[PDB]
C-alpha cells in the first residue's frame, strides 16, 4: 500500500 | 498531486 500526497 | 496504489 503506497499514498502520497504532495 | 495525489498518487495512491493498494
Amino acid at each position: 500500500l503506497y499514498i502520497q500526497w504532495l
